[PDB]
């Protein structure tokens, strides 16, 4: 029945002594309890951590970065909430202070003194060096970083540097004999106050700091005067323009814990509790965003507002995002290595066969396009976001979850539309495709209405034709969110392998890796949910009706088409109606929206680019489309792309996720989430917050 105490871990006796008075009154107000451990810096509780010596910390977005890294494999549990001098947030502008009458300018930073926050955070570091690599004249990653900035800048106090084969990184530190260059606020220039006050006290020329530091520091407009910050631009603007001003932008510190037996429970029942009890003015006995002055920010950051709850997918990658990761990954990266990242296109592929596949198109293209895989596609759409992918082509349900996290639909895909084949497919309005639920002739007694207790084969869940139309038409009808339920069986790869809606799936060859949402199981997807109804498998099967065209009349040469006749199939109309397959327009459940390639809105004019020249090769009129690849074809499995597109075209203006996929659809999709969400669906609804 009981649960233990949390071992918070703490850098220094300023720290440690904090930690104590936190555990004190915390078992006072008869609240969850509190333990202190020891160590020397935040570095080493990130190792006192993952050995279970210790179960958390707060660390600076860049330490959350190192904490993540494989040997301890940390995640953020918490993150902090702040200022925002607006709107409280859980990110931060890094800027450059200086006083004013120095001069200098961002790029003439070069034998200036300069105050550093500590070795490896935010905006005392992997920012203003990422920032400044362009001048430090650095070979990348075999020559050590440290060495670079150590001739850089003519002297400096970057607390955790080291001092030894570095002692220009430390020699602008104020420390008694070890003291000197500590990395704990033994060190008084540690920190963002510390950084300051080595600024002030004339120690340095430029402070790397957060937004805030200024005006915690300096609580007089006047003391506020003789400073300035360094723009970006080459320009000088007052401090409390850091909006406009800042070299960076952050997310804010976490706590982070184990990423298996953790108890991220204890840890935010005890956080929850401590805001409640001792945050913003809520007691006087003891103040948790409070410091002593000779030394701040101990064990938390300074006047936080509280805490927020990180969701549990999110890991550190996630957490911090591409933007933040690519220029922290970027310093230990040669020039060569970023450029060339920079002008590739990694591609997501989902599952085994369509990674074979994009190894083809990444071969011939010369590697312009490289590869990335994961075995679904939310994996898929976090590479995106955590930036070792770019792209993907996904499904208008997925385009959604895609949007929901920040992702732009680039150029959709244009089946093989009919009007006039010439160059209007880049240009021709995409037009959309019929979902349809399909049945065998012979079962005639089965009609729209009969569905209840018959058998269901599904592309998968999320999507569109299948999952989606259906299941939103029925959740009206029986306003019942059971779906596994409904049908008596069903095979619809992405659910609960335990579950009905997984019981038709077959898997690969050999019976494995049943129900998964990716090629490996047989009946995933528009070709397999077909076959499902074909192999008897199930009864209705949910798919677009080119999906039947393509499979029946011998067209799909496989054994369990091979007979097939589109005659055998018949189509479930809305009114209890049934017409043959190809009545479909005046008996389809909806128009759905093409599969469109999404990216960050960053790179979608590259994407665009790349995709144009690669689809000119080797599109639907590709010169070496037969002969040396096909990007649009894969033998019926419609790996990457559907087998029947013509081309990627233009959005129509459709620029934004709810544009592209319509009113209706979107909040259809949104009816349809008060039954069930998805985990990155709420990664993403904090990310994005
Ligand atoms: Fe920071
Ligand atoms: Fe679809």
């Amino acid at each position: 029945a009981p649960r233990k105490s949390v071992r918070w871990c703490t850098i220094s006796p300023a720290e440690a002594a904090k930690c104590a008075k936190f555990q004190r009154n915390m078992k006072k107000v008869r609240g969850p309890s509190v333990s202190c451990i020891r160590k020397t810096s935040s570095f080493e509780c990130i190792q006192a951590i993952a050995a279970n010596k210790a179960d958390a910390v707060t660390l600076d977005g860049g330490l959350v970065y190192e904490a993540g890294l494989h040997p301890y494999k940390l995640r953020p549990v918490a993150a902090e909430v702040y200022q925002t001098r607006g709107k409280p947030q859980t990110r931060y502008y890094a800027v450059a202070v200086v006083k004013k009458g120095s001069g200098f300018q961002l790029n003439q930073l070069q034998g200036v003194k300069s105050c550093h926050t500590g070795l490896g955070r935010s905006a005392g570091w992997n920012i203003p060096i990422g920032t400044l690599r362009p001048y430090l004249n650095w070979t990348g990653p075999p020559e050590p970083l440290q060495k670079a900035v150590a001739n850089f800048f003519s002297a400096s106090c970057v607390p955790c540097a080291d001092g030894k084969q570095y002692p220009n990184l430390c020699r602008l530190c104020a420390g008694t004999e070890a003291d000197k260059c500590a990395c704990s606020s033994q060190e008084p220039y540690f920190g963002y106050s510390g950084a300051f006050k080595c600024l002030e006290n004339g120690a340095g020329d430029v402070a790397f700091v957060k937004d805030s530091t200024v005006f915690e520091n300096l609580p007089d407009e006047a003391e506020r005067d003789k400073y300035e910050l360094l723009c970006p631009d080459n320009t000088r603007k007052p401090v409390d323009a850091f909006k406009e001003c800042h070299l960076a932008r952050v997310p804010s510190h976490a706590v982070v814990a184990r990423s298996v037996d953790g108890r991220e429970d204890l840890i935010w029942k005890l956080l929850h509790r401590a805001q409640e009890e001792f945050g913003r003015n809520k007691s006087s006995a003891f103040q948790l965003f409070g410091s002593t002055p000779g030394e701040q920010d101990l064990l938390f950051k300074d006047s936080a507002l509280g805490f927020v709850r990180i969701p549990s997918q999110i890991d550190s990658g996630l957490y911090l995002g591409a933007n933040y990761l690519t220029a922290t990954q970027n310093l230990r990266e040669t020039a060569a290595e970023v450029a060339a990242r920079r002008e590739r296109v990694v591609w997501c592929a989902v599952g085994p066969e369509e990674e074979r596949k994009c190894k083809q198109w990444s071969d011939v293209s010369n590697r312009k396009v490289a590869c990335a895989s994961a075995s679904t596609t939310e994996e898929c759409i976090a590479l995106v976001l955590k930036g070792e992918a770019d792209a993907l082509n996904l499904d208008g349900g997925f385009i959604y979850v895609a949007g929901k996290c920040g992702l732009v639909p680039v150029l959709a895909e244009n089946q093989k539309s009919q009007n006039s084949n010439a160059p209007d497919c880049v240009h021709r309005p995409p037009e959309g495709y019929l979902a349809v639920a399909v049945v065998r002739k012979s079962d005639a007694d089965l009609t729209w209405n009969s569905l209840s207790g018959k058998k269901s084969c599904h592309t998968g869940v999320g999507r569109t034709a299948a999952w989606n139309i259906p299941m939103g038409l029925l959740f009206n009808q029986t306003g019942s969110c059971k779906f596994d339920k409904f049908f008596s069986q069903s095979c619809a790869p992405g659910a609960d392998p335990q579950s009905s809606l997984c019981a038709l799936c077959v898997g690969n060859n050999e019976n494995e890796n049943k129900c998964m949402p990716n090629s490996e199981e047989r009946y995933y997807g528009y070709t397999g949910a077909f076959r499902c109804l074909a192999e008897k498998a199930g009864d209705v099967a949910f798919v677009k009706d080119v999906t039947v065209l393509q499979n029946t009349d011998g067209k799909n040469s496989e054994p369990w088409a091979k007979d097939l006749k589109q005659e055998d199939f018949e189509l479930l109309c809305l009114d209890g109606t049934r017409k043959p397959v190809a009545e479909a327009e005046s008996c389809h459940l909806a128009r759905a929206p093409n599969h469109a390639v999404v990216s960050q809105s960053d790179r979608a004019q590259h994407l665009k680019k790349v995709l144009f020249l690669q689809q000119d090769q080797f599109g639907g009129n590709g010169p070496d489309c037969p002969g040396k690849f096909c990007l649009f074809k894969s033998e019926t499995k419609n790996l990457l792309f559907n087998d029947n597109t013509e081309c990627l075209a233009e959005l129509q203006g459709k620029t934004t996720y709810e544009q592209y996929l319509g009113s209706e659809y979107v909040t259809s999709i949104t009816n349809l989430r008060r039954c069930s969400s998805s985990p990155l669906l709420e990664a993403c609804a904090f990310l994005r917050a």
